[PDB]
RNA sequence: AAUUGAAGAGUUUGAUCAUGGCUCAGAUUGAACGCUGGCGGCAGGCCUAACACAUGCAAGUCGAACGGUAACAGGAAGAAG
């Protein structure tokens, strides 16, 4: 599995004494072949937070039906305030996406894609929107299956 | 063969998500200014005062329309070193 650290953030809660700082780590993991998951870890230290995130990511992986390291069709993904658009691209396009979407698409095994993040670009929600977009993407076979047709008829 | 094409980031908070403005990375120019400055090719060069303008030049040509002959170049006559 390829692993990527998207974001580390210092968060704080107040107590009687003062402030207690801690760290959050957002990570994605993927096999580079249409399997991808994200993880979010919290700890008092940065490396502990990353380790927790990576462990979470490995167990929460979903399957994406790719085509030649690009998408099957244009997809929209939404989570919270994040709305993402992703489109299939030709070979040699590369990942034309912002960093959070790029990390997801790279480990998933999407080599060629045109993307755009609308609304909030908060990494935590962009990653959820992106994976939401990918996981509800249909291949021609499942479309043919559900409609009760052959793939050439589709 | 001839529309293969779309990236985000910083900043409100003790921290958060959202909302929302401000700001930045790009491309561009009849540019200007600062520092610096070797050569070439190709292009470009009053965006303001349609303000005022010295001087030179930017519209002539035809004798195969015409009377002519001021030039000067021949030609013919008539005479002087
Ligand atoms: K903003
Ligand atoms: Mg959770
Ligand atoms: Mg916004
Ligand atoms: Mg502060």
């Amino acid at each position: 599995l390829q692993e990527k650290l998207i974001a580390v953030n210092r968060v704080s809660k107040t107590v009687k004494g003062g402030r207690i700082f801690s760290f959050t780590a957002l990570t994605v993991v993927g096999d580079g072949n249409g399997r991808v998951g994200f993880g979010y870890g919290k700890a008092r230290e940065v490396p502990a937070a990353i380790q927790k995130a990576m462990e979470k990511a490995r167990r929460n992986m979903i399957n994406v039906a790719l085509n030649n390291g690009t998408l099957q069709h244009p997809v929209k993904g939404v989570h919270t305030g994040s709305r993402v658009f992703m489109q299939p691209a030709s070979e040699g396009t590369g990942i034309i996406a912002g960093g959070a979407m790029r990390a997801v698409l790279e480990v998933a095994g999407v080599h060629n894609v045109l993307a755009k993040a609308y609304g909030s670009t908060n990494p935590i929600n962009v990653v959820r929107a992106t994976i939401d977009g990918l996981e509800n993407m249909n291949s021609p076979e499942m479309v043919a299956a559900k409609r009760g047709k052959s793939v050439e008829e589709i």
